[PDB]
């Protein structure tokens, strides 16, 4: 699309509509951007000395991208309400991109004194790697998408990439990509960028929760037909002598029932209790945490594999590095305490995957004979066992939406691990960059580069709609279903809402399982 | 319909399904019949010595009928809830009935020792009053309805009604109808009656509660234009001196300013309180009580016309007759303690609707002048006056469903004092006897009224199924709406479920306004 | 109450905002909410018309009804004019009920 000076490149699209089965979630939002690293493109690296686990090398660039890789940069409370309580799961299906009403200033700090003003003609140059040749960030839970609360402006984030490394330094295979090598369109004003995508058939997040669980499945009233192992050995007069007899598993036998699938993989969490108190005083917080490692740098494992967060009654626990942790809004960066910051909960899952604390299950060690005790021994690592069926990480509405797959030789179930989509082909890369300006050069000659540029920024609004599909509910459930509810008494203020200074806030991270299916 | 006798004469239909707009509630259970007042009709009255507001005269019939006035013959917990969470209102449409696989047994009471076998031949007899021919009965609150748990069997109610009366004894215009005196159809097994029927156009019962109230309506941020009188009298050295000043509304000011409609009518309550403490101790249970009166006969004001039970903080309180009250399944019938029933709320209301227990306002009685002091009195009982506006009493799924509007000169707003539906021509009657069966007759002619009968009953199921029209929300209010959930936390047993002994039971009275939609 | 036409779905509210203008931005990221706008404000004209329909009087009635003149009476000032520094001003609220008819 292209137009004049004094006329809006797009309008203001910001609407969620319902069709029963589909819905559509638009919504644009003003945005700014700066001249990242003066205009050029820099080498970065560890800091020679830092711990190994800690190095890097890769390259920072003068690129800013786009973003909206969070629920709620298209959901709203209420709407996601609306879904989350009657859909037994939802999927994304295709979206609609457009930039528009770029707008170019340059400000100007002569002495004690800066004065911003309109630059017209210069550019702003918009670009997706729709080819997915460009180091896919998204998906890496950073922080620089969309703002939850519409009304709220702000800043582009600036891509960086990181490639190989031995320690602080390069490793020759490692690849280094210039984005001016693409062919990026320029936008002057009276421009704007309109693009599509089309998801690719994936899963419907499933979101409910489980009524029946794996153990407890069968039917009570009636007892099996087959056969176990009830006791070993046998009364003889004072001493007992072995003689193994068998029973018919029935309810009261339960425990001891023969069935047909086992829970979900596992791998073992630390515990640590909301209650101050119990938890263990000391620093474990590395050296305890369930970690794996790459090249001899061990890194952590947080979103550990999908596996409830306590038993019953314990809501007061969690793993280490097993669950997702948003801040409340305000929430500053480093060592902030506890009262801080929102933990997730899965409680939900329990009926099919294990719980994040506590081990598989226990196979047995020895071989036990008369002048041997039969040994055993508890598992804290299983891997994917055949029979073996489980639940992956819920969603969150301030959570991930997507993931890209990898492009390896071989991936395994891959719903990204931190929750959401996993995508083969996901939404482009979408970049965005203000072409230089050269400030004032001089009358003779000089074949060095260019480095004394006009000081300037840009701005205007972006627009994303999206359409998700739904699974609504069907159950023959008699009795009521849980939903979620906003408190009645009365607060001093309104959750997802704006303070008495204008500055809203998401009280709690809220799920996707209320609505309850049989196992 | 008709068939043999090895032949189900209908099935069982017992679904319910959600189409977006409409939803269907089909509904099936079984029931029994027995010959009531031994087949004959018998004249009946108030006691004699009972007190004046208490007589009454009229007749019993040989004829039961059914009914489903209630919500919950067609709405289970689960489908309820999904409705009132998401809907702005709805009304019922259309329905149908059907009466099938009628049998009729023949007890025996043989010494000591009953048989109950198959009269195959004998019949039942069915019969809708399709013209209103008969005293509607229904809508009465009576009880006898449909089981609101579908494997629940169930007793006919049978018919009786009341006409004019001077005391206990009768009064000429007090008419005498017939069942007899109908062309009744004559089911005998294999036999089925179906029927079915269409609502008129009614107004969807309003379930949402509102965001604004009537006073606070306005906007804050300017203040209106139009003058109120602020002071009366001034400063005058020492002693005021008479000189009326007028302001203009604004924010501060609020309660001053001026509007455009006022709250509904009223008809003051007295308030008691669910704390036992609180309340006077004596018997103003009748006396104290707020009522009307016909030919003398004071009778109660139960229902009161639609008003909140409860200003902010005071949900401990309540009118004496300004509530619906139901029973917690097996609550005994008389003078039963107050743990024993669900009272109903009407908070929702407070915005558009005065409180039960409150005065309206409070008008000036006197006219002041120098001499003479502003005289104002409160007003305990406001009738409609223009520029009014209110609600009706929300509905509680297990409360009635309609009612029939009495043919009069004149109505005035007949949504049924009660809650529900006001109908015009309601969903007709319909009744069912068993006919007679003359037991063993003499050789000898005798022209007396037979009076010895087979002792027989008779049962077999009925279905009902019903057409009810939705209006969905659409709102764009941000943050979340209240929703009706059940508990997490654990129980030792579900609400609407059946105990330990296999007794459904339903825990609370569920309303209908959860969703909130602005004033 | 306070008088006029009772409209079921009157004229529908409309709004009007100044699309924000982030005044610049610092060369380094944050994902703070944008708080430096440029101070600026808009202007331009609107239009309102609106048609009215009419119920013509129509009385038997002989002798003269009442209606709303303007005082003959020289002063300082007109009525709903502006004054000496140009400040118009409604010198009386006008109401509407002056012609005549039958109860």
């Amino acid at each position: 699309g292209a137009d004049g000076v004094g006329n809006s490149s797009g309008n203001w699209h910001c609407d969620s509509t319902w069709m029963g089965d589909r819905v559509i979630t638009t919504s644009t939002r003003t945005w700014a951007l700066p001249t990242y690293n003066n205009h050029l493109y820099k080498q970065i690296s560890s800091q020679s000395g830092a711990s190994n686990d800690n190095h890097y090398f890769g390259y920072s660039t003068p690129w800013g991208y786009f973003d909206f890789n969070r629920f709620h940069c298209h959901f709203s409370p209420r709407d996601w309400q609306r879904l989350i309580n009657n859909n037994w799961g939802f999927r994304p299906k295709r979206l609609n991109f457009k930039l528009f009403n770029i707008q170019v200033k340059e400000v100007t700090q002569n002495d004690g004194t800066t004065t911003i003003a309109n630059n017209l003609t210069s550019t702003v140059q918009v670009f997706t790697d729709s080819e997915y040749q460009l180091p896919y960030v998204l998906g890496s839970a950073h922080q620089g998408c969309l703002p939850p609360f519409p009304a709220d402006v702000f800043m582009v984030p600036q891509y960086g990439y990181l490639t190989l490394n031995n320690g602080s330094q390069a490793v020759g295979r490692s690849s280094f990509y210039c984005l001016e090598y693409f062919p990026s369109q320029m936008l002057r004003t009276g421009n704007n960028f309109t693009f599509s995508y089309t998801f690719e058939d994936v899963p419907f997040h499933s979101s409910y929760a489980h009524s029946q669980s794996l153990d407890r499945l069968m039917n009570p009233l009636i007892d099996q037909y087959l056969y176990y192992l009830s006791r070993t050995n046998t009364p003889s007069g004072t001493t007992t002598q072995s003689r193994l007899q068998f029973s018919q598993a029935g309810a009261s036998d339960i425990r001891d029932q023969s069935r047909n699938w086992l829970p979900g993989p596992c791998y073992r969490q630390q515990r640590v209790s909301k209650t101050s108190a119990d938890n263990n005083n000391s620093e474990y917080s590395w050296t305890g945490a369930t970690k794996y490692h790459l090249n001899g740098r061990d890194s952590l494992v947080n979103p550990g594999p999908a596996m409830a967060s306590h038993k019953d009654d314990e809501e007061k626990f969690f793993p280490q590095s097993g669950v997702l942790i948003f801040g409340k809004q305000g929430s500053e960066k480093t060592n902030v305490d506890i009262e801080k910051v929102m933990i997730t909960d899965e409680e939900e899952i329990r009926t099919t995957n294990p719980v994040a604390t506590e081990q598989y299950g226990s196979v047995s060690t020895n071989l036990q004979r008369g002048n041997r005790q039969a040994a055993t021994a508890d598992v804290n690592t299983q891997g994917v066992l055949p029979g073996m069926v489980w639940q992956d990480r819920d969603v969150y509405l301030q959570g991930p939406i997507w993931a890209k797959i990898p492009h390896t030789d071989g991936h395994f179930h891959p719903s990204p691990l931190m929750g959401g989509f996993g995508l083969k082909h996901p939404p482009p890369q979408i970049l965005i960059k203000n072409t230089p300006v050269p400030a004032n050069p001089s009358t003779t000659f000089s074949a060095a580069k260019f480095a004394s540029f006009i000081t300037q920024y840009s701005t205007g609004q972006v627009s994303v709609e999206i359409e998700w599909e739904l699974q609504k509910e069907n159950s023959k459930r008699w009795n009521p279903e849980i939903q979620y509810t906003s408190n009645y008494n009365k607060s001093v203020n309104v959750d997802f809402t704006v303070d008495t200074n204008g500055v809203y806030s998401e009280p709690r991270p809220i799920g996707t399982r209320y609505l309850t299916r049989n196992l």
